[PDB]
RNA sequence: AGUU
């Protein structure tokens, strides 16, 4: 008789439209595409993907269900959602998209997006009347929807006849629009016998769909899988309303992509060692899939692991409810859905990771190699590179700046045996154990390696070799209160406007001969350090093996990947030589915008040096003191604005800037406070003793959304606590000038204990000195910091009350996101007494005392 | 089904 499909169809269509309209969205998957369509009706071609498409099919090649491979045809393609995706894909040579078009009809938009350059999307091309072309992929999203089953029966069918000749021993992906209906089932069976395959639910469809998808790589009974949905379905009915799961949108690049130049090739003899024990420590699941995705990474097996991670965060309970008006705002709930989950993070490493940057021109190779044999000279003109020891690094672990066996491990005399084990491979030039992470004590050669690339590089950091005194770009031990200062004294030099623009991934950005350049260091080097340091930089730097986690539909996967060039992001004095590198960029763009170097210069093969050197040592110092260079953050103040038109260099050294075309001119600031750096900007106030202070600030939200988490106490409130009694004095000390925080720093103080410990990270930031841990008297701290130990402030006149501690105007507190104004703040304002009372109630009943 |  009757179908559970059919049966669902007709409840379906009895539902008001507002029962419906809750209905159809009820525990399902959706995708954010308020970005995404913003940046199509403002006309990018990049990085956007043309519709909810892209991400549909990314579900399906995640769990390999379909993998596209060699000519790919699309049929139905619209406006191109599957093979825009496609084209990023491994094993995709050509991607052909046939679509209706017309009116009614969606037509295919063109993008840029990586690897444009091999899709070819048809309109006027109706499938229904062509004929089937050989391919290695088929895919098909063709489906029109109907109130009538029996109209969607026929319509489906009507797909399968014309889709089954186009199927010979290749992958596809094929939309079934109404699966259920008994003679669709009976068709589908018979395909299944001659093409194999499986039908398979997508999560991102609507309840309001009974669609299915009918997937090359699988098998499994038919009849069963379309009536598990249709149970679901039904069931999703009666279910109590759920929000859907938003993912976060496809990121699909942009550029030309040339297959033949993705390839990575393995210095086998560097990294050999290290996969063999990889291989003989978990030889019992050890396998090599060739089903990997990784296009420039090189791929060397795997093993089988539990899953790690999670789609969102552990929410802070004592803030979320001390701050009830931001409950409802969107910027704050939205740092939560950070996924950390094998698919989120593979997803991460498509787009962000698995790139390949082009070589760069010999000129900018010459000029970067100048450039860099001086700035070196220049860093190390009283200070000598030295060896970090054991004593050093077990100290600098002791006090902690979780993770606790770090601790343990130090203080095992065991754990420095396997140490010394390793160093002596280093010495003949060989790396037995140093593979790093992107996420039997296998611990032991992970902090094995930490320790011996501080050995050996640790004086980076440690010596302060990018301070402002040492570097004058450098603004390393500085700390956010000071920042603001660095960037008004910049400003007080003439010239062009200030420049902040960000690389985009700038880590992938490191090139062949970034590497090649920042390991000149060594050449200061004593001999037995220098030959420690090389076999960081050659061994481990140069040569990279990478453990990542990767999800299968029969488990989650350990793959062990390698490559040469790229920054390893969880590396020692990655922020150092991610500074010098970036002062050299930024002074080789400073060249280019003073007519220095010109186009004719970065394509001639021997560029003449005698000119380079010649700025270098003339003008170098000065123009390095035009610089704020924190890591890959930069703010350049450059002699005139010819700079913001100077991208020949910086473009060629792979330092591509992030959220604007490729040779656009850079737009820069004149007014120093609205200068972005270190993820802040920096605004002067006028206390009305009439003294100066120079605060760091930045959109309210992101303050009061990093706060509302935890890291990580499941379920821990008499810790829970002590993490945002943190942020509450860090709101104190760095944040009072915003009306909200000082507020909300008063009423989280006064809802915890007096003397509770304050623990747990604030933020792990480098210019974070974490001064507001104590559990002193907070105007005291302050006057410490904004007063007497102030560089900048000549009169050291302390401050007796937080009245005299001045605020934003309210104008300004208002444009970086206060809520001030808003009556629902004058609630809140009024009502944080009792949310005060609630939390110490739900605490317990201990030391007490008011900031009101 | 995609688009709002
Ligand atoms: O397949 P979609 O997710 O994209 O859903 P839709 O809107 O095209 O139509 C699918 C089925 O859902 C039913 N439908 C459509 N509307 C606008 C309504 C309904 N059902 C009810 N009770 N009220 C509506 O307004 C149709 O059966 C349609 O085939
Ligand atoms: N007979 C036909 N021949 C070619 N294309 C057709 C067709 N009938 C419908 N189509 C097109 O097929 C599309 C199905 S929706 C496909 C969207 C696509 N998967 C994406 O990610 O963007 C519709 O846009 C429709 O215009
Ligand atoms: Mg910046
Ligand atoms: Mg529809
Ligand atoms: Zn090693
Ligand atoms: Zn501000």
């Amino acid at each position: 008789g009757e179908t559970l499909g059919e049966k669902w169809k007709k409840k379906l269509n009895q539902l008001s439209r507002k029962e419906f309209d809750l209905y159809k969205k009820s525990g399902i998957t959706e995708v954010d595409r308020t970005e995404a369509k913003e940046g199509l009706k403002r006309g990018e071609t990049t990085h956007h993907a043309v519709s909810r498409g892209s991400a549909k099919l990314q579900w399906f090649v995640e769990r390999n269900m379909v993998i596209p491979e060699g000519r790919v045809i699309d049929l139905g393609c619209g406006r191109g959602g599957w093979s825009y995706y496609c084209a990023g894909l491994k094993k995709v040579t050509e991607v052909r998209g046939y679509t209706k078009g017309g009116p009614g009809h969606e037509e295919p938009v063109p993008m840029s997006t990586y690897g444009w350059n091999i899709v070819k999307l048809m309109s006027g091309k109706d499938v229904f009347y062509l004929p089937p072309e050989k391919c290695d992929t088929l895919l098909c999203d063709i489906g029109e929807s109907s109130p009538s089953p029996t109209v969607e029966e026929s319509r489906t069918i009507r797909v399968l006849k014309m889709v089954e000749p186009w199927l010979k021993n290749n992958q596809f992906c094929i939309k079934v629009l109404n699966p259920y209906m008994p003679t669709v089932i009976e068709h589908l069976e018979r395909l299944q016998r001659k093409h194999g395959g499986m039908l398979v639910r997508n999560p991102l469809s609507r309840n309001s769909t009974h669609e299915m998808y009918w997937i090359s790589n699988g098998t499994g009974n038919i009849v069963s899988s379309v009536n598990m949905v249709s149970r679901l379905l039904l069931n999703r009915f009666t279910m109590t309303h759920r929000r859907p799961t938003i993912e976060k949108d496809v990121d699909l690049g942009a550029g030309t992509r040339h297959v033949n130049a993705e390839p990575e090739t393995p210095n086998m003899d560097v990294i050999g060692e290290r996969i063999k024990r990889i291989k003989e420590e978990h030889n019992s699941t050890w396998h090599y899939d060739d089903e990997n995705p990784y296009k420039t990474w090189a791929y060397h097996g795997s093993y089988e692991v539990k899953a790690t991670g999670s789609a969102s965060s552990m929410i802070n309970g004592v803030v979320k409810l001390l701050t009830k008006p931001w409950d409802v705002v969107p910027m704050v709930t939205q740092m939560a859905m950070t996924d950390t989950t094998p698919f989120g993070q593979q997803r991460v490493f498509k787009e962000k990771v698995d790139t390949r940057t082009p070589r760069p021109l010999p000129g900018t190779r010459k000029v970067m190699e100048i450039t860099a044999e001086w700035l070196w000279r220049t860093l190390g003109r009283n200070k000598r590179p030295r060896l970090c020891t054991r004593e050093e690094f077990t100290k600098k672990v002791r006090t902690n700046a979780q993770w606790d066996s770090a601790k343990a491990a130090v203080e095992d005399e065991e754990f420095w045996k396997l140490v010394d084990r390793e160093r002596e491979l280093h010495k003949l030039g060989k790396c037995g154990s140093c593979v790093y992470n992107m996420m039997r004590a296998i611990w032991y050669m992970w902090l094995g390696v930490r320790y011996l690339e501080f050995e050996a590089l640790g004086f980076l950091n440690e010596d302060h070799w990018f301070s402002r005194e040492n570097s004058y770009s450098g603004v390393e031990g500085e700390g956010l209160h000071k920042l603001g200062y660095i960037l008004r004294d910049i400003s007080k030099i003439p010239g062009g406007a200030m420049y902040a623009d960000d690389t985009a991934g700038w880590d992938t950005r490191i090139t062949e001969d970034d590497l090649h350049n920042e390991e000149k260091i060594i050449q200061q080097m004593d001999p037995e350090h220098r030959q420690l340091a090389n076999a960081i930089f050659k061994l481990t730097y140069q040569n990279k093996v990478v453990k990542v986690q990767r999800p299968t539909p029969t488990g989650t996967v350990m793959d062990i990947i390698s490559r040469k060039d790229q920054r390893g992001s969880g590396q020692v004095g990655t922020y150092g030589l991610n500074t010098f590198t970036n002062m050299e960029a930024q002074l080789v763009r400073q060249m280019e915008g003073e007519g220095v170097l010109t186009k004719a210069d970065l394509e001639n093969p021997h560029l003449l040096e005698k000119k380079i050197t010649q700025w270098l040592e003339t003008k170098g110092v000065e123009r390095l003191k035009r610089m704020a260079i924190s890591g890959d953050d930069c703010v350049v103040k450059p002699i005139d604005d010819r700079f913001a038109n100077a991208l020949l260099a910086l473009n060629d050294m792979g330092k591509v800037r992030k959220d604007i075309p490729q040779w656009q001119p850079s737009k820069g600031w004149h007014d120093w406070q609205q200068v972005p750096f270190c993820s802040h900007h920096f605004h002067e106030l006028i206390m009305k003793d009439g003294r100066k202070l120079v605060v760091p600030c930045r959109p309210q939200d992101e303050l009061i959304g990093r706060a509302r988490i935890s890291q990580g106490a499941g379920w821990s409130i008499r810790e829970t606590a002590c993490l945002g009694k943190a942020y509450a004095q860090m709101w104190s000390l760095m944040y009072f000038h915003r009306r909200d925080l000082r507020l909300a720093s008063n009423a989280i103080c006064s809802a915890v204990p007096v003397h509770w410990v304050p623990t747990s990270r604030t933020t792990w930031s480098i210019h974070a000195h974490h001064q507001w841990m104590t559990t002193e008297d907070m105007l005291t701290v302050w006057n410490r910091v904004w007063i007497e130990e102030n560089p900048w402030m000549e009169d050291k006149t302390p401050v007796t009350t937080w009245e005299n501690v001045p605020y934003l105007g309210k104008r300004e507190d208002q444009w970086c996101g206060s809520l001030i104004g808003l009556t629902s703040r004058a609630t809140w304002a009024q009502n944080i007494p009792t949310a005060i009372q609630q939390v110490r109630s739900l605490i317990g009943n201990e030391e007490f005392l008011d900031y009101m």
